[PDB]
């Protein structure tokens, strides 16, 4: 901090000479003291202000040019790089660069030269009455100010070329003594006011507004440690907080003023001075009734809509095309010991249940790709071993029960608190990714399986599949699925538009996705010739090797005896599963429940785990799959069911029927089989390319990794972009995807029943490793619950 | 002078003339493809056999559908390279570079 010495010069002429010089008008050290005519210093006073000087300080500080730590030590630079930055910013053309800085370098005369030229009269810059203050108080230093003290000049001019009032603000590095102008202390900061002539524009109060503002201690301060424009800004702004109005009153003027005395006084007296541990046995399971059971009958009126029934619509499609390919895998893996016609009734009988007494039914229940590997894994174990299969399924669930009775007697899913955005949004765009990976990988196939040839065996055998390469298929099917995702993303942006009455906009652009499919799959029922692979159904409701089970697995076993230590031994296999279905559906059911997403009817964690793993584990009786809450179908359910308002998400049809309703129609899909084979595969890639997408919308990890790909400019008003440092914004996407990449290539690797495990191990990253090397505030900006 | 005659066709028949002048423009371009489609027809059998000079004397394999594909990629690559030009991302100079090619 540093005591001011401000002085203010302004352009004028002299008589004698008729040349543009600046002369010293005002001077401030601890009031203001004018110069009037015939060069007598005035008396000091207060420095009083108009009301149209602060108005038009603070309109032209806003739109300000200021520069900051210059290393200058002379006008001519100051001059140069601020007539530069007065171009960079577009206050003034490049053409009236010149002029300016002639203008700039013209001499500064002092008192003592006043009386020397012979009279000293205004002027305006050209392109090739008195002042109040000399009215009352003219007409009539070096031991003032303090040894440790830094000067402030204000130059005050009119430029009838410039367009419009321009202000410079100029601090140096160090405090320079300036050759062209003489003062007895050096020179910090430099005030700039030109412009043209305008309305309610006096230059010389605004140069002794400005003045006033560089006198100012609080401001003084602000401005020696200011590092932009906004805070200087901001200071002035607190200046103006702190400006007392006197308004013209007839009250005798000594009483008038003396009344501010403590209206002053104490204007500156300030200046400058669902996831918490309850500890009883089944606490969390029955919290969790109690908030989602009372809405229990507005879960059934809220779903009578047309959006609810094109989500049904939707998510049937969405969860019985993975049904049936999880299906075949299964059994093609298992030798049909487990197969689509099981899934699909394990899938449809715990949906409808879950949908009748889960707190989330919006979670949509099912079969997963981890499920799949643990089920090659324990196949392969149970035939190195010469185990049984199914039984071994049997006593896995009998173990994943008494699992979860345990963890929700005991309040185990209140340690899901510690999942923060940094996991759950690495899970969600693993999964999307790995999922729009799928979809791609299985067009891929589809051309591999029947590649462009010039010649083709037109006799082929088509049961059970095609024998060979066949014409058009590939092509088409690409087509296919180009047009749905095309009709499909079409349609969303048309629910959105401002075409067509709204309410059907709005009914049309609900109905999308089917609408989408219907159409692409009249297009395929109209070409007849070229093959395309359509949804197979098993044929009954029989279990798909009759010569190996039936629908009920003797825990003790089929054709042998299950060995009595594997018994006990399924416990480490119970284990894993519990841990994949726990982490599973735990962060799916945080990602679907965010305040963000407008879910005000509350989610359950205790009573949705216990209903998933317990059903599962019962399943495992009937030698039927264990189910999961996927994130994929359960985030499109959620997004098919989401209100945008006049965007910004307004609600959301939070209810049961659009879950239940996808359940009994995946379970009826057998029975359906004539409408089933007709759709193809391909309509169903499109549609699975438009989930994978529209997956990503409220996942901030998207959102940064879009932003390394924009300017620092068009980075959005969002608290860890105005808050946190670009390339600190960026290291922590880069170290976010290096975790995604980590998981990508465990998830590739035969070892890919450990993704939880290396998908846990970010939840220490972000709590013990990022505070090293990011600060609590970052945190806060960049890993946010809301 | 008899070019002076245009100051009477106004904004009416200027936006006529181009209104359907491309409306034409896209009739015949969807023809085009759909004499393609209707020279090489979807069949679940074709000669493998056909002469191909100076032009093919039969129906083809996938020729209709690859050429509807590729035009469908021509068209869609080159508007979003044209949302590209005006979008927000890359450094400026090479998202309007990039944009006029
Ligand atoms: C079957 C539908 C139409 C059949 C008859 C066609 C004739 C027909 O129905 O006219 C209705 C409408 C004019 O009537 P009007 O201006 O009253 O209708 C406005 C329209 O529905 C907006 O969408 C509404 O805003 P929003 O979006 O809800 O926010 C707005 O209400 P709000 O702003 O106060 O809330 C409504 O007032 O015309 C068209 O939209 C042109 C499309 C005609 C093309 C027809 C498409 C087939
Ligand atoms: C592959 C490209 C090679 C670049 C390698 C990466 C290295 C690299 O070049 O980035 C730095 C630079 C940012 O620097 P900076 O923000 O200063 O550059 C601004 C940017 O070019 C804007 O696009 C310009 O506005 P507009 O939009 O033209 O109107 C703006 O001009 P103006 O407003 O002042 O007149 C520029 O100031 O580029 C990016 O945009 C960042 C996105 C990086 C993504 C690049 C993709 C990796
Ligand atoms: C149903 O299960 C039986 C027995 O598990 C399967 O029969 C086996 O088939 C495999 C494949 O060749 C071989 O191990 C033997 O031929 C059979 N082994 C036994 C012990 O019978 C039958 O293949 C299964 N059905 C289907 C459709 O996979
Ligand atoms: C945790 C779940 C899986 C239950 C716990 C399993 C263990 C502790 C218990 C539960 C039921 C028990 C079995 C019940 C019946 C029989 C048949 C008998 O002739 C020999 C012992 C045997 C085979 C028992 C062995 C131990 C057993 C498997």
């Amino acid at each position: 901090t540093h005591k001011v010495y401000v002085e203010l010069q302004e352009l004028v002429m002299d008589e004698k000479n008729q040349e543009l010089r600046w002369m010293e008008a005002a001077r401030w050290v601890q009031l203001e003291e004018n110069l009037g005519e015939n060069g007598a210093w005035g008396r000091p006073h207060l420095s009083h202000l108009t009301f149209w000087s602060l108005l038009e300080l603070r309109r032209v500080f806003t739109k300000g040019t200021v520069l900051l730590d210059l290393q200058e030590t002379s006008l001519a630079g100051v001059a140069n790089q601020l007539l530069d930055r007065f171009i960079f910013e577009d206050q003034i053309r490049p053409q009236d660069r010149e002029e300016l800085l002639r203008a700039l370098l013209l001499k500064h005369s002092h008192a003592g030269e006043l009386e020397a030229l012979g009279g000293v009269k205004p002027a305006v810059l050209t392109r090739s009455h008195s002042s109040l203050e000399t009215q009352l108080f003219c007409e009539q230093i070096l031991e003032k100010i303090p040894p440790d003290s830094e000067a402030t000049l204000v130059l005050v001019g009119r430029a009838d070329f410039l367009e419009q009032p321009v202000l410079g603000f100029v601090r140096l590095q160090e405090a320079a003594e300036l050759e062209a102008v003489e003062l007895p202390v050096p020179i910090r900061f430099l005030f700039v006011l030109l412009g043209p002539e305008a309305p309610h524009i006096d230059y010389t109060q605004l140069g002794r507004a400005a003045a006033t503002l560089m006198s100012e201690r609080v401001f003084r301060i602000d401005a020696y440690m200011a590092q932009s424009r906004g805070e200087l800004l901001h200071s002035l702004e607190g200046f103006l907080d702190c400006s007392l109005v006197l308004p013209p009153t007839d009250a005798p003027s000594e009483q008038a003023l003396l009344s501010l005395v403590p209206v002053q006084r104490e204007l500156l007296r300030r200046r400058y001075q669902p996831l918490q541990q309850t500890g009883q046995l089944f606490g969390g399971l029955v919290r969790d009734i109690r908030r989602r059971y009372p809405y229990y009958l507005s879960d059934i009126t809220d779903a009578f809509s047309p959006q609810v029934l094109a989500a049904v619509i939707f998510i049937y499609f969405a969860a019985l095309s993975p049904a049936i390919t999880f299906g075949g895998l299964l059994g093609e893996k298992t030798r049909n010991q487990m197969g689509v016609s099981e899934l699909l009734i394990s899938t449809a009988v715990q949906g409808i249940l879950f949908a009748l007494l889960g707190a989330q039914p919006l979670l949509v229940v099912g079969f997963s790709g981890p499920l799949l590997v643990f089920e090659e894994a324990f196949f392969s174990f149970c035939e190195t071993n010469g185990l049984e299969y199914i039984v071994g399924r049997v006593w896995i669930g009998f173990w994943l029960i008494l699992l979860v009775v345990l963890v929700v007697a005991f309040e185990g899913s209140f340690l899901v608190r510690f999942i923060s955005r940094y996991t759950q949004e690495i899970f969600s765009f693993l999964i999307s990714l790995i999922f729009i990976y799928e979809t791609f990988s299985k067009l891929i196939k589809i051309f591999q399986d029947h590649p462009l040839q010039k010649t083709y065996n037109y006799n082929v055998l088509m049961v059970p599949k095609p024998q060979g390469p066949l014409p058009n298929t590939a092509l088409l099917s690409l087509v296919l699925m180009a047009g749905t995702f095309f009709f499909a993303m079409m349609l969303r942006k048309f629910k959105n538009s401002s075409y067509f009455p709204g309410k059907l906009r709005r009914v049309i652009g609900d109905f999308g996705v089917p609408i989408s499919i219907l159409i692409m799959v009249l297009v395929d029922f109209f070409i007849q010739d070229t093959y395309t692979q359509k949804l197979s159904v098993p044929d009954g409701f029989k279990v798909s090797n009759s010569s190996a089970r039936g629908w009920v697995i003797h825990p003790l076993g089929l054709r042998s005896e299950f060995p009595i230590w594997m018994m006990f031994a399924s416990a480490l296999p119970a284990l894993l599963v519990f841990i994949l279905i726990f982490l599973e559906s735990q962060i799916t059911t945080l990602i679907v429940s965010k305040p963000e997403r407008k879910m005000v009817k509350g989610s359950g964690f205790h009573l949705d785990l216990l209903l998933v793993v317990g059903m599962g584990g019962v399943a495992a009786l009937f030698g039927m799959p264990w189910l999961s809450a996927t994130t994929v179908r359960s985030v499109t359910h959620a997004n098919a069911l989401t209100v945008m308002g006049k965007a910004q998400i307004q609600e959301v049809k939070e209810q049961r029927i659009s879950g239940l309703l996808v359940a009994v129609l995946v379970g009826l899909s057998i029975l359906m089989e004539p409408i089933l084979s007709r759709i193809p595969l391909a309509v169903l890639f499109g549609i699975f390319l438009y989930m994978g997408v529209t997956s990503l919308s409220g996942i901030q990890l998207f959102d940064r990794i879009l932003l390394l790909f924009k300017p620092p400019k068009y980075h959005p008003d969002v608290p860890y972009v105005k808050r946190v440092k670009t390339w600190r914004m960026h290291l922590f996407t880069g170290i976010q995807i290096i975790c995604l990449a980590v998981l990508w290539v465990v998830k590739s690797t035969p070892a890919s029943l450990a993704l939880p495990f290396v998908l846990i191990l970010t939840v220490p990253l972000r709590r013990v490793l990022l505070p090293l090397i990011f600060r609590n505030v970052e945190l806060q900006c960049l890993d946010a619950d809301d």
